[PDB]
């Protein structure tokens, strides 16, 4: 991931979507496309980035269904051209397990969600994040996500999950998250609104690289 | 909801699933539609399903996110027409109050998935399964998903929600659940391939229903 920054492109708008991500390309090379986009402008939306600036694409979908509706959602996903997507744990190793199954069929990755960055997350998901996580262990999952906005559920979660597995972390900006603190244990950090709103997101995203530049390379 | 019965239609070929639906429309006024289809097709489907059919449309979408993202998800699926949008308890409160917001400030309704029929749901959802009905019910919402496939789990849900709540149950058909005995709590069914993947969808959907006969009305 260049840079350790993936930029979270939540902009609902086709034009303005690859107009923000084309004025910060130069910065990153790994876009994370969610439903916000995906469902205001269409699937083929991840295409037209690969085409557009040859990145890497995560689908933040999120997966969340039962088993056999998730091997479908992952199937069709990754026949649009995603490099990677992202499931929910809560509903079980089944479900994780349907997306690990399409995933490797199809050489390309699951990262699964353990915990979120929210403060509803504290009602039921921080209480299973530990058992979720060696869920994922278990499962054979590499790779993760985890909230930057709690540093101390991060660092629990790299125990769990070994310095192998890669962990990239959203809330940093926006949601208040600081990005050096969050790569102390996460690969790479997820910036939303932070870029893709501000007046200048070129300016943005160069200012957050600047205040990590301590912490790139390799 | 005629017949009480909701076709899930989970066909991932648009022409599949314009034809099937457009079989079983005797039978059926709503139709619930995923991601399996939005993903493969986009959500003009959505319109496009509507202005064929004049059916109720359920976005089960399993909306499962922050509550900024839960939001732009809510306003981009009712704005391609769908009467529902189906939302995850699991998150917490704050999450599905988002939803709860798009929907009310655009006069949709939301549903709130409880508890959910595959294995792995037993896992970590089916022990958060009553406190997150009851933050439902605190929440105002009036609208309810529980799997059909635990009877047992779907009384314990009436008893919370009330009988004032809508409920309906998927899980019947190809995951084994009875729609008989599902409908003694449920308020309708939800039927996917057991429908769908028949030679004859048309005869499929009369059978659940000639066998529903006696719960039909009003
Ligand atoms: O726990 C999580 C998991 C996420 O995927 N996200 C996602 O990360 C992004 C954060 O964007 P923002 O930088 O504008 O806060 C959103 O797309 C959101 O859905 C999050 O904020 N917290
Ligand atoms: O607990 C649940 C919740 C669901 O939404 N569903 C959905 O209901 C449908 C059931 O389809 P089928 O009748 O072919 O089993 C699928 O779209 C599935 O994702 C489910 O099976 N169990």
């Amino acid at each position: 991931v260049m840079n350790r920054l993936i930029l979270a492109m939540d902009l609902m708008n086709r034009d303005d979507a690859l107009r923000v991500t084309g004025e910060v390309r130069e910065y990153i090379d790994t876009v994370k496309i969610g439903y916000p986009l995906v469902l205001s402008e269409g699937m083929d939306i991840i295409a037209e980035f690969r085409k557009r600036f040859g990145c890497r694409i995560i689908a933040d979908f999120k997966v969340a269904d039962i088993p056999e509706t998730n091997e479908k959602i992952c199937r069709a996903t990754f026949k649009a051209g995603a490099d990677a997507i992202i499931v929910h744990g809560f509903p079980g190793a089944d479900s994780v397990r349907a997306c690990l199954n399409v995933a490797e069929e199809m050489g390309r990755e699951v990262f699964l969600l353990t915990e979120m960055s929210h403060p509803g997350a504290e009602m039921f998901i921080q209480g299973a994040a530990d058992e979720i996580a060696r869920m994922g262990v278990d499962l054979g999952v590499k790779n993760y996500v985890g909230p930057s906005v709690r540093p101390e559920r991060l660092s629990r979660l790299r125990e769990i999950i070994g310095q192998d597995s890669f962990l990239i972390s959203p809330g940093v900006g926006a949601q208040g998250g600081d990005p050096g603190e969050t790569l102390r244990f996460a690969d790479a950090i997820i910036v939303g609104a932070s870029i893709y709103l501000a007046d200048n997101p070129a300016a943005a995203a160069a200012g957050i690289i600047e205040s990590i530049k301590d912490l790139l390379n390799p």
